[PDB]
């Protein structure tokens, strides 16, 4: 997250932190996700496509810090890793950038909700907020494009939804952006998602309810003028989500 503010998991208790084992046993951060039911985390396919083996991954819920344990956190193995069959990689733009992880502990259990661990509602079909609506993004991604490190403390920021029409102008992303993607950005291009925030939530208030509107997918640079963040448009994937869960 470029700009924005530090936060803790209590403020975004559906946030999932996804890591990968090595290869010698070191464990490194991969991507964010969102808890949509006790046993299911939703994320982005591009996070896992290079290492598509479920046994390599560890999922934490209730975690506020990158490399230290947060009190009350839960740790899971991935019982099931479901990548979207129609995924494709353009140079920048990933299509159908969506994935499901069925989570299960050593003890064979799913997430127990708590103050630090809650589910997030999916939107009703094809129902998104109007452009200019303020939504929030959360992640452990880079604080600056040039950074080598990820922040140790979770961050969040606010971005505004951009219309299909505005985002498809060539000055922005041209044809790279489809109707199954959503754009969002700061009017000053001052704050944004970045590398390491992939798979995490774009949450908007809909019908007076916090709703998973988007999943961090791609962008050119981070917090670059005329280059919004691009998000998987969750309201266009409900049949896929329902079927595979
Ligand atoms: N909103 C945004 N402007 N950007 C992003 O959300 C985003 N940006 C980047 C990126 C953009 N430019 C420079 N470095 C990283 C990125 N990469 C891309 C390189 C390899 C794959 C994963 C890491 N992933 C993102 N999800």
């Amino acid at each position: 997250i470029i700009g924005g503010e530090f936060t803790t998991i209590e403020n975004q208790p559906w946030f999932a932190a996804i890591y990968r084992r090595h290869r010698g046993g070191s464990v490194t951060y991969v991507c964010g996700g969102s808890l949509i039911s006790p046993c299911w985390v939703i994320s982005a396919t591009h996070c896992f496509i290079d290492y598509p083996k479920k046994e390599d991954y560890i999922v934490y819920l209730g975690r506020s810090r990158l490399n230290s344990n947060t009190q009350g956190e839960m740790k899971f193995e991935v019982e099931n890793l479901i990548l979207h069959k129609d995924y494709s990689a353009d140079t920048l733009a990933h299509h159908n950038d969506i994935a499901l992880l069925k989570i299960r502990s050593k003890e064979g259990r799913c997430a127990q909700p708590s103050r630090t661990i809650q589910t997030i509602a999916l939107p009703s079909m094809y129902n998104d907020p109007q452009f200019g609506t303020s939504c929030e993004i959360t992640g452990f991604g880079k604080e600056q494009s040039t950074d080598y490190l990820y922040p140790e403390q979770l961050k969040m920021t606010v971005v505004k939804l951009i219309s299909h029409r505005e985002c498809q102008q060539p000055h922005y992303y041209g044809s790279e952006v489809t109707t199954k993607m959503l754009c969002a950005a700061d009017p000053q291009w001052k704050t944004d998602s970045c590398q390491g925030d992939s798979g995490g939530p774009l949450v908007c208030s809909l019908q007076g309810r916090m709703t998973l509107t988007g999943i961090v997918s791609w962008g050119r640079g981070c917090a670059l003028k005329d280059k919004p963040g691009v998000y998987t448009r969750v309201s266009h994937f409900l049949p896929w989500i329902r079927s595979h869960t």
